[PDB]
RNA sequence: GGUCAAGAUAGUAAGGGUCCACGGUGGAUGCCCUGGCGCUGGAGCCGAUGAAGGACGCGAUUACCUGCGAAAAGCCCCGA
């Protein structure tokens, strides 16, 4: 989901979780410029995802801090 | 009526002229507003927490614009 299942989550593994959304996404892009790319929500959604990883981590860990 | 004689005037337009009909060119005029212009009133500072202003980037296809900043036409929280 989109708040249950990233605050739950240690960011340890976040690191290593914004690494393999990352490596989806590039090898998503290595098939777009081959071609085809029938799913091209997939990329947005990735970023997205991505996103709300990093926006979580952030706010978190300075909300730790209090 | 044919010949000859004397004398007179017609029509053709290569082209042009005036008018008429019919288009072409051009974009005046009328209408319209998606843009202005002034007056009244309101509001009036930004920035070392990086300003105004940019450069390069972010798109499934992205050249211009717009939005954005490698979390990149967007990300979290609340409210309508
Ligand atoms: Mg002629
Ligand atoms: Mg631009
Ligand atoms: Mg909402």
């Amino acid at each position: 989901m989109k708040p249950s299942e990233m605050r739950n989550l240690q960011a340890t593994d976040f690191a290593k979780e914004i690494d393999a959304r990352k490596k989806e996404l590039m090898e998503l892009r290595f098939q777009a410029a081959a071609g085809q790319l029938a799913q091209p929500h997939r990329v947005r959604q990735l970023r997205r995802e991505v996103a709300q990883l990093n926006t979580v981590k952030a706010e978190l860990a300075r909300k730790g801090e209090q």
